[PDB]
C-alpha cells in the first residue's frame, strides 16, 4: 500500500514485479496458487517495522510480473533463478526467502539449491518434501479412484482455464471462501479436491459470503489481477511437477540445513495431507527452528492469522539476526 | 473513472470488460493497439453529458477481457461476435460503433455484418477499406524494400513480444510518443514503422519527454496493463490479417451504407497511407456524414484532440438523432 | 438449355449448371450429392420462368477443393455462393439448399440478407446458433455408440471406410436413407458406429432406390471417384469452427422469405422437432413447412414433382 | 470396343480403359496427363493384336488418391500396376511409360521381371538408381533459379499456382513443351522459377496445340478439376523416397527387352544424355532408342503413327 | 573369433558390420531379435569347414552397424537393400541368405526381391508367408484379448525401451531364457507374449539359471551389445510391420522360387502359431528342400541345437551345388 | 583393464556404466567429446596406486550408460544427477570429481550445484566459465563470418551424424589426430574448427598415421563404441548449450569456493581459446589450488601426459587429504 514501494527489476527470465517496504536484512516473500504479491500486505508493514526489508514478488505467471508462453517456463529452476536475481537486483547478496503454498516449494528449493544466497527459509501451509523416486503425474494419479485428483485435473493445458474462464471472479471467491479454516466439514472440504468425469472442481465450492479475511475490495484486488493475467502463468506451475522432479534428481532426498521456520493452518489440507513430509523434518530439515501450526487456521495462513505469523516471522527473524516439535497456537 | 462504471459481461468467446457511463442511446467505443478502454477516459464524460450511454470495452486479448490461447481466435469474426454480444448484454438491441486504429476496421466489420446491430459507425485514424483481391501479408512484405514492415514484423508469435518485454513500459512510452503528432518529422516518422534485419521496432522509437496527452500516471494506467496481460492478444489481432481477409470474403468490397464518421490525424501514417481508401469512400461508405482531418493532430487521435473528437462525435450523434 | 459454368470465387472457383431465364435461384446440394441432385428442378425452374443455377459445393466435382479442413467452414460456403451470384451477373438471389446446402444456403441468408433475399430450406430444419458445442453435443448421443458425425471426425477415417468401394458405399447411403428402405429400428442404427464397425455395415443390400438409376449411381459415383470425399466430409468437420464464427449472430432469426420441405421420414426432420417447433420465432417470414408423407432423406429426387410445384409456387407468390 | 473398368489393388483401386484382345500392354501417363493420353495409341494396339490397358495412375482421374504423400513412392506405383494386371486375369504383360510414367514402368520391369517381361520407355530414359540424393541435386541446378522440380516439392505450392486457373495452367503447360513451340532460350527458362514467381509466368498463350483440341482440354482440365493435382505433385514429392527404397536395385540393369522412344525437342531427352548414353549397360535388351525429330515432350500424340507403328513392330518382334 | 574376421561395409543406408569366416561361396546370415551376428558363432566355423564364406551381419540398428534415426528407415527394403550391397561389398554376386528369427523374413524377402542375387534361402524359426490382404497391426491387436499381444506393445516408441532399459542385461536373460525349449510350459510359454495393462512384458519372464547355450559370458556379450546399442533400433523392426506390407504390395501372395530350407523349433511359439503358413509351402516355398521341426528345441534354434543346425544348413547347400 | 572393475548403476536417468579402481576417497572421473571412460585408463591404476577410488564413467549417451531419446535429457542438471546418484550408488556421500572437455563443465556445475556432495573439482582442458548473459547459440553464431563455427555446426540434429557416419573410424581417427599437440600448425588446427558452408568438418582434419597416445588397438576401443553407440547422445551434450544456459541462471555469475585444479594443454585450443575465463579465476574459482599448463600438450590432455596428470592430480588429491598464478609443466 503506502510506504511500500512497487519496484519491476530484470531477471534472465524478464519481468519481475515486487512491493518492498522497510530497512534491514532482505526478506523475500513469495506467494501461491492462486494468488499475488497482494497476499502479503499484512506481513510488509509488521516486518518493516521489525527491522527488515520485506519485498514481496509477484511470481512468474502472476501479476504484474513476466509469463512466458511456454509451459517449461514455470520450471522450479526457473522460478529460483528468478529469486536469485531479486536478491542481486536489489543490492543484496543473501535474503531470508519465506513461501506460502507454491511460493514454499519455491522457497525451499531456493534455499537447497543456492544456500549461499537464501541462508534461512520460511515455509508456510505446504511442508518441504525432498525430491522423491517416483514421477507425480502417476502419483497425483492413483489418487481419486473415480475421481480425478484437483492436481491430475490441472494437467491439461487451456482444461481447468476453461472452467475458471466461465467466472473468474466466481471462482476465486469459492476458492477463497472454500478452503478458509472452519469455512467447509473435514469432508465436503476433501470432496473439493476431487472432480468427478464431466464436472468442475467449483462444482463443490460454496457459494455463500467472502471469509472474514477476504473484504469484496481485497477480491477486487485478486481478481483484477487474474482477469488481466489469465490463469495459465498460474496452473503452469502445477504442469511442471514432472519436470521438476526431473530436474531436482541430484537433490534426490537432499535435507535443507540453513535455518528454517514451518508455519501451517490445522485446518489446511496442504498441512495435513502431507503430514509425512512434515513428520520427517528432523531428516529433511535439520536446521528447522520449529513447526507452528495455527489452531482453527486454514489455507491461507498470512491472511487468516496475519498477526500470529507475523509474530512467529519476525520472532524468527530475530532470533538469527542476534543469534523436535509441532507447536501449535490457539485463537 | 468517477460516474463512469466498471462492468464484466459474458460472450460466447468469454468475458469482456467495459467501462459505461450515461443514460441513452448506446455508443460502443472500441480501442486499438496498444491500448485499452482508458484510452476513452475523455469521451465517456463528454459522450454521458451529451444525452448517450458510452461503453468502452477492452477489446479481446486486453485488459480484463478474456485472452484465448489460439492466435485464431482473434480474427475479426470473434471482435464481431464480442460487439454483438456486449450490446446485448447491456440490455440494447442496436449501438452506434466507433472504433480507433485496430478498433476501426472492428468496428467497420461489426457495421458490415450486423447492420441490424449497429446502426452506425464512426472510424477513427484508420479508414474503411472494403476487402480487397490480395492476400495482406503479400503486401506488407513487398514494401519497406531491405527493411521489414511493421506488421509483418508482429507475424512471427514471440518475436514482436521479446522485444517489447525487454521494458514494456519504455516500449509503449516510445511508441506513444513516436506517433504523437509533430513528435518525429515526417521521414523519421515513415521509417519508424521499418525494422531492419536484425534491428528491434523501438531502435526508432524516440526517448525523452512523455507527450502532453499523456501523464506519467496515464503511463502507469497503460503500463500497468500490459505488465498483467502481456502483448500476445493484442499482436495476434495482427496475426489475422489473412485470415480476416478469408473470412470476410463474402464481404468482397462491400460497402458500409449506415450513417458513418472518419476522425483521421493528419500526421498519422494510419491515415494518411490510405489516401486512396479515402478517395473511395463515396463509394466504399456511401453513408459518410464527413471524413475529418485533424491537422498537426498524430495518432492518438481521441487523447491529442480530444475536445474536437468529442465535438465531432456528439454533434454527429446528435445528426442522425433528427 | 442448361450450361456448364465455372466462375471464379475467393476460394478459387465453383463449378456450376444454370438453366433458364430470369430472376436468380441458387440451388446448393447436399452429403454426399452434386449439383446433379437437382437434375430435375432445372427445368422446371426454367419453365417457370427462373434462372437456376446448381453448383458443386466447395470440396465437390469440378468445384475447389482447398487442402485445408477449415478452408470448408461456413463462412467459405457463404463467400462462395455470394461470389457466384455476383458472378453471374447478378445483385440479389434466392438461395435453395438441401441437407448440409440447408444451414449453407441459412447462413447465406442470414449473413448476407441484402443478396440472399430468400431462402428455401430442404430436410434440415434452421436452427440458430446455440450456445453449446457441437461435438460436445454429438458425443454423448448415444452413449456408448458413436454417432455418425463424430465418426466423421477424424480425418482419414470415414474416408478409408468409403474408398473401400466408393460406389458401394454411395448405393447403401443413397438407399438407405430413401423413404421406406429401412424399419425404423434399422433406421435409427444406421446412424450410430459400434466401436470397431464400419458405418456402412448398417447399410441396406440390394436393389437400387426408384429415384436412382444405375446411370444416376454412375455419374455421383463417377464424381466422387475423382474428387475424394475429404471435401465432403470437411463440411462436417467445421461444425465447431462453425459455431464460433457464427457467434456473432447468436440466437439471430432469418426475417427474409422462407420454404422448408421435409421428409416425414427423413431422420433429418424427426430428430430436429425443436427446430422446426421454433419457426414462429426463428423463421418469421416462413412461408410454410411441408413435410411430405412417405418421403425420405434425398427428397428433390424422392418427390420430384411435389419438390418443383412448392419450390415455383413460392417463388410465384413472392414477386406477386 | 474400349471399355472403362474399375479394379482391387492393394492402395484402393486402379481406373483403366483397355481395348483389344490378346498379350496384355499395360500403358503408364506422365504428368500432368491421363489414361486418355494414350488414345491414340488403345485402337492401334488393338488393331495389331493386343489388349492395351490404359491407367490412371494413383492421384489421376478415376484412381485412389490417398492423402498421405508417401503414398504415392515408386513401390506403390508397381503394386498398383501389379494388381492390375493380375486383375485382369493375365500373369504377364508389356508395360510401356510415358514421363513419370516411363521410371514407374521402368520399375516395374526391374522389381517384378517375372510379370512385366518387356518395357517400353517413352521420353524419360532410364537411368539406375544412384547414390546421390535427388532433391541435393536439384538445388544447386539453376544456382539462383529455383528448378521446378524443387519448385513441385512443398505441399500446397504448385497446387495454390495451378488453381488460379486449372484449364489456362494446363493449356500453358502443354503448349509450352509441345515440339517446336519455343526457342531454346524459353525452353530452357520454362524449367526456372525465379524466386516469388509463378512457373506459368513462362508458359507461352496463344492456340492450343496441334494434337490438343479444344475438347481434348475439356477432357483433362474435367479431370483435373475434379481430383485436383496433389496426387499428380505427389509424384514428384517421392523422388528421395524412391531412391532410398530403390537402393537394393542400386545400379542394377533392366536386362529383358526394351524400347525407347523420345523427342529431339524433349528437355527429358536431351538433359538425361549421360542416361541415354549408358544404355548398352543400363538396357542391354534395348531393342532401340529411337529420337523423333523435331518432337516435343507430348510424344504418343504429337507422333501418333509413328510411335503406334513402333510400339506395334516392336511388339510384334518379341513374339516371332 | 579365432579363424573368423570383423568387417564394416559400406551400403546406400550407411554402415553394415559382419564377421566372415571360411572361403568359398557365400552364405549370409541374419540374426533376429534381440540378438547379434555373436548368434551365428557356432555357425561360422561350421559353414567355414565345409567350404563356404560365412558372413554374419550386425542387422541395421543392432551392435556396430548403422542406427538411423527415423522409425521408417527400419522398413524391409532397407535390410533387403543392406542385404545387397553387403553381397556387393564382398565382392559377390550371388549368395545364399539364412535367416532366423526377424532375420527370416528379411531373408524372405531379399530372396523375393532381388532373386538374382540370394539363389537360395534358408528360413529359421519364422516360416515364410507371403504379403497378405490384412493389415498387420489390426491382427495384433485383435488376439489376447483384454491382454496386449506383444508386438502391438512394441509399437508406442519409448514404451518397450522404457521396459527394457530398466535393466538391460536382466530383460535378455529372462527372454532369452523364457523362450529356451522347455524352460517354460506352453501355457506359460504362450502368455509370456501377451501383456495385462498396466503390465511389463518381463514380468512374466522367469528367473533363476540361464540356459545351458547361453554362458554368462555370451550375456555379457549381448547385453554389452545392447547396453551401447539401445533397444529402439531393434523394435523399431517390430514398428514398420504395417510399413513393410504396404511396401511389399507388388508382391502380393507371391511366391519364393529358389530353392529353400526351414528349420524350427517344436517348442518355438515363433514356429507353432504359424502351421497355416507351414502348411502352404507347397504353395509359397515350391522351392522348399525339407521343413525341419527340432523337437524339444526352443526359440534361439542355432544355438539350442547348433550341430544338427550346422549339419542342415550344410547339407543343404552341398546340395545345391550338386 | 584388470584390477579396475566394470559397474552399472540405477540413476534416477537410468544406468551409467563406469569403471573403478583402487580404494580411499572417491575419485569421480569424467570424460569429454568424443570419447570414453577408457580416456581415463592411465588415471585408474595410478590414482588407485595412490590410495585413491578411481571411477571414471560412461557420461550419458555414451559407451554403455543409458541413451534417453529425448535431446534435452541431456541437459547440465542430468549430468549432475548423474554424478550424485553414482557417488551415493557407490557407498560415498561425498566424492573429488574430475573432468576433461565436455567432463570438465559436467564437473564444474557438479560442484557448483552440489558442493555438499563434490568437495573438490579438477578441471581438464576447458576452463570453468560461469553462466553468462548472452544465449550461447546466438554467440556461437557471431564467429566465423562466412564459416561456420563447429559448436553451431553441431546444433542441428541429424547433421554432424550424417557427416560422422560416413566412416566413424577415420571421422575419430581425424579428430583425435588432428588436436594432439603438435598435430597441425597454429593457422590450420584454428581453421579445423570451422565449417565452409556446404563442406565436412572432417574435411580439414589430418589423415596421417596415428598420434602417439592411440594405438590401433585404443582406437579399436573408442570406434568399437561409437560404431555402437552413434554419435546422437555425444552431439546432444552440444545441443543443450542454450538450455543449460536458461538451467543454470541461478547460477549466473557464481563462483566454486571448493578446492579446484586446472590442467590445460598448451597446444590446446579449448585452453587458448578460453583464455579470458581462465584468467578470472581468482574472481570464478577463488578456491584454486592451481592452474598448470602442459607445455607441448594438445587437447587429449590424460592421454598425451599421462604421467604428468597422475603426477598432478594425485599431488593435489594427497594435499587436500593432508590438509594465483599459471604453473607451466615441461616435456
Ligand atoms: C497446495 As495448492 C491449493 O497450491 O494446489
Ligand atoms: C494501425 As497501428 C500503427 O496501430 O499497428
Ligand atoms: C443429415 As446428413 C446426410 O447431412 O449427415
Ligand atoms: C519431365 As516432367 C513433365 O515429368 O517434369
Ligand atoms: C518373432 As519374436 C518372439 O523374436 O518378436
Ligand atoms: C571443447 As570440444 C572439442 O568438446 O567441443
Ligand atoms: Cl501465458
Ligand atoms: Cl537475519
Ligand atoms: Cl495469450
Ligand atoms: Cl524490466
Ligand atoms: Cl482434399
Ligand atoms: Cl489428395
Ligand atoms: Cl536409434
Ligand atoms: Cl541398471
Ligand atoms: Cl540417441
Ligand atoms: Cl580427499
Amino acid at each position: 500500500e503506502k510506504g511500500a514501494v512497487h519496484r519491476l527489476v530484470d531477471t534472465p527470465g524478464g519481468r519481475i514485479h515486487l512491493v518492498e517496504q522497510g530497512t534491514g536484512p532482505l526478506v523475500l516473500l513469495v506467494h501461491g496458487f492462486p494468488e499475488s504479491w497482494y497476499s502479503w500486505r499484512h506481513q510488509l508493514p509488521a516486518l518493516a517495522a521489525a527491522g527488515y526489508r520485506a519485498a514481496a514478488i509477484d511470481v512468474r505467471g502472476y501479476g504484474r510480473s513476466a509469463k512466458p508462453a511456454a509451459t517449461d517456463a514455470y520450471r522450479m529452476l526457473a522460478h529460483v533463478a528468478d529469486n536469485t536475481a531479486v536478491v542481486h537486483a536489489l543490492g543484496e547478496e543473501t535474503a531470508t526467502v519465506v513461501g506460502h503454498d507454491w511460493g514454499s516449494p519455491i522457497a525451499a528449493n531456493s534455499a537447497l539449491l543456492r544456500p549461499d544466497v537464501f541462508t534461512a527459509v520460511g515455509l508456510l501451509s505446504v511442508p518441504y518434501a525432498p525430491r522423491g523416486e517416483h514421477r507425480p503425474t502417476d502419483g497425483f494419479a492413483r489418487i481419486g479412484g473415480d475421481e480425478e485428483f484437483y492436481v491430475s485435473y490441472f494437467q491439461a493445458p487451456g482444461r481447468a482455464e476453461a472452467e475458471i474462464e466461465r467466472d473468474v471472479r466466481g471462482w476465486l471467491a469459492g476458492f477463497y471462501t472454500g478452503l478458509t479454516g472452519g469455512a467447509l466439514t473435514p469432508e465436503e472440504h476433501g470432496r473439493l479436491f476431487f472432480v468427478p468425469p464431466g464436472a468442475h472442481l467449483a462444482d463443490r465450492f460454496p457459494t455463500g459470503p467472502l471469509p472474514a479475511w477476504l473484504t469484496e475490495a481485497d477480491l477486487d484486488v485478486y481478481s483484477g489481477e487474474f482477469e488481466r493475467s489469465g490463469l495459465t502463468g498460474a496452473l503452469n506451475r502445477y504442469r511442471n511437477v514432472d519436470r521438476d522432479w526431473e530436474d531436482l534428481a541430484a537433490w534426490h532426498g537432499a535435507p535443507i540445513t540453513q535455518p528454517s521456520l514451518f508455519i501451517g493452518g490445522a485446518l489446511d489440507a496442504s498441512t495435513t495431507w502431507m503430514a509425512d513430509a512434515l513428520d520427517a523434518y528432523p531428516a529433511t530439515l535439520p536446521g528447522l527452528s520449529a513447526a507452528h501450526i495455527l489452531e482453527g487456521c486454514g489455507h491461507w495462513i498470512q491472511q487468516e492469522r496475519p498477526d500470529e505469523v507475523n509474530r512467529l516471522l519476525t520472532q524468527w527473524l530475530d532470533g538469527l539476526r542476534n543469534s523436535l516439535e509441532h507447536h501449535h497456537h490457539h485463537h
